[PDB]
Parts: C-alpha cells; structure tokens; sequence
DNA sequence: TTGACTCTCTTAAGAGAGTCA
DNA sequence: TTGACTCTCTTAAGAGAGTCA
C-alpha cells in the first residue's frame, strides 16, 4: 500500500501541475444582492491536459502515477482528500465544487462530503444570502431562486384538502 | 387520450379512486421553528392499488386506462397536468412532490417543473424559513441543514487563491 | 511509465414500455 | 378490459477500470 509519505507526494506533484493550469477570475453572485470573485484553475478543454492527467468523459478526468511500477488512478478532483475518510454516515464522500465549475481543480474550490450535500449546494442562497452549510458556499448556487414552475398544487373536484 | 373531454375525464376519475386513498397525517416542519400538518393520499403498499393503477418500481407507479379500444398509460403523478405544457424552456417537465412523500397521489401536494426545480425543493428552508419558490413550498426539505462534510478546501503548498 | 482514448457505474429525484392472466 | 407483474431509461451532481503503443 501507499505510504502517507508517498500519498502526500501524490498530492503535492498535482498540487504543481493543477497550479499551471489557466487561472481565469469569474465575478459570481454571493446572495443578499452582493458580487464577489472566484479565481478557478480550469483543465484545458482538449487533449493535453497536464501531466498525469486525462479525460474519461466529457466533464470527467482521472490522475494517474506509477510507484514502484505500480500504476495508481484516481478521480482526478479527489487527490486533495487523499488522507481523509471516504465515507460518513454509511455514504460515500465526493469531490464538491464550491465553485459549480467543474473543470476548475483548484483545491480552494472543493470540499469533500456526501452527494446530497454536493448536490444540495446547487441551490444554497449563498455565503451573504442566508448559507448555513457548515463549510460554507463560496457562492451562491446557481440553480437558487423562485424556479419556473408550470403549474401549481390543483384538484377539478373537492375529493382533496392539503 | 387526444381529446379534451377524454384527458378532462382521465382527471376526473384518477381523482375518485386517488380519493379514496387512505389519508395519513404528517406533521411536518415549515422552517422558523414552526410546524405544519399535510393530509397525503398514499397508494397502498400492496397490489390491489386501486382502478387503473398498477406498480412499475419500489416507489414508481402508472395509470391505465382503455379509451377508443386503445390503453393509454401515464406516470401515476403525472395525470394532473395532462393539460400542461409537457416542457419549460426545453427541460421536461416532471411531478414534484411538494410533500416528499412519493407513494402521496393528493394533487394538492404536486406541482409540474423541471426535475432541477424539483430536486432543488429537497434543501429549501421552507415556506416559514425564507422559501423564495413561486410556487410556494409546503414544507421545509428534508435535507435542509449544515451538511456532514468531512474535509473543507485546502493546500498543502501555496499555489493557489481563492 | 505515460498519454489519449475507450467502456460502464452511482445516486435519488424522476420516466417509458412489454409480458402474462 | 383490467390487474399484476417484468424490464430499461433520464438527469446532473458524481465515480472505477481496460487497451494500446
Ligand atoms: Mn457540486
Ligand atoms: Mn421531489
Ligand atoms: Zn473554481
Ligand atoms: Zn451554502
Ligand atoms: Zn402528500
Ligand atoms: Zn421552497
């Protein structure tokens, strides 16, 4: 098995070659009216991508580094979290973006929790509009607001009380 | 079926049987510290289910009914809005529980959005804890709180910013 | 050891359609 | 005509593993 010593330079040499990657600085809203500025580390959008790097789908990369002839592979925004748990409250821990960009892999913009905290992120209010996730949202989700719902709660006869 | 008279007529008596469904009482939070109290019809746990239902999955159900010696077939949920625009903005358009409570058939406690609309009703803080949705929750999500996320963001060098 | 592709899978909110009696 | 089963699919947040040179 991996020593910590080797996971710890796993992450240190993506740590170096994600640090390469274009820097592109995106105003976002932050909730309660207010603007604020993400800088996200965005992986090319074609082939290469960085050392070790490589697409398995249309948003999905891995990382790759052979020890001691050895090939390891990982979902390419879970290095980072390498030394954590994998798993709380009997759910898998996922790699989440704060930043909703999914090509950016600056660690800055991830945090490592459940799916449905990841997903649930989507529509948070934001850090200035109300956010109570205990790692709080560096942004508001983009999917928060009044929604645009077709129709509402409705019955033709009087079979129903809510 | 095509006509309007047919589909008024498929409501009409998805409506009688969906009534006399069992009716549960939940009680349920609203967000604010405040509770509330939703009257769901719930389809049985077991076949019979009632005229023109049958089981398609653990918690997926369809209507069925023979017009013009043709069966036509819906979704369970779905019946209430055959006279709904079947998508926005080019999503489709789904059954949203605004109860969550699936086997729940009251239409009183169903809208017709985009499954993003819908899904994201599973966070909001509730129609007492800042609901912004137009058409107004009646509860708050389930899955609304600080989260369990087990690593925040994070470098061990210093190649990266916010 | 490395790059650039290939494939299928998970989850939890939702769907359509066929086989028998 | 109605009932009670069977199967796979959609979406958008996420995954693991194979092949070839
Ligand atoms: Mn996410
Ligand atoms: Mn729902
Ligand atoms: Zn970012
Ligand atoms: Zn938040
Ligand atoms: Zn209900
Ligand atoms: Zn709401």
């Amino acid at each position: 098995a991996l020593t910590n010593a080797q996971i710890l330079a796993v992450i240190d040499s993506w740590e170096e070659t994600v640090g390469q990657f274009p820097v592109i600085t995106h105003h976002v809203p932050l909730g309660g009216g207010l603007q604020g500025t993400l800088h996200c580390y965005e992986i090319p959008l074609a082939a290469p991508y960085g050392v070790g790097f490589a697409k398995n789908g249309p948003t999905r990369w891995q990382y790759k580094r052979t020890i001691n002839q050895v090939v390891h592979r990982w979902g390419s925004h879970t290095v980072p979290f390498l030394l954590e748990p994998d798993n709380i409250n009997g759910k898998t821990c996922t790699a989440s973006h704060l930043c909703h960009n999914t090509r950016c892999h600056n660690p800055l913009h991830l945090c490592w929790e459940s799916l449905d905290d990841n997903k649930g992120r989507n529509w948070c209010p934001g850090p200035n509009g109300g956010c109570v996730h205990a790692v709080v949202c560096l942004r508001q989700g983009p999917l928060y607001g009044p929604g645009a719902t077709v129709a509402g709660p409705q019955q033709r006869g009087s079979h129903f009380v809510v």
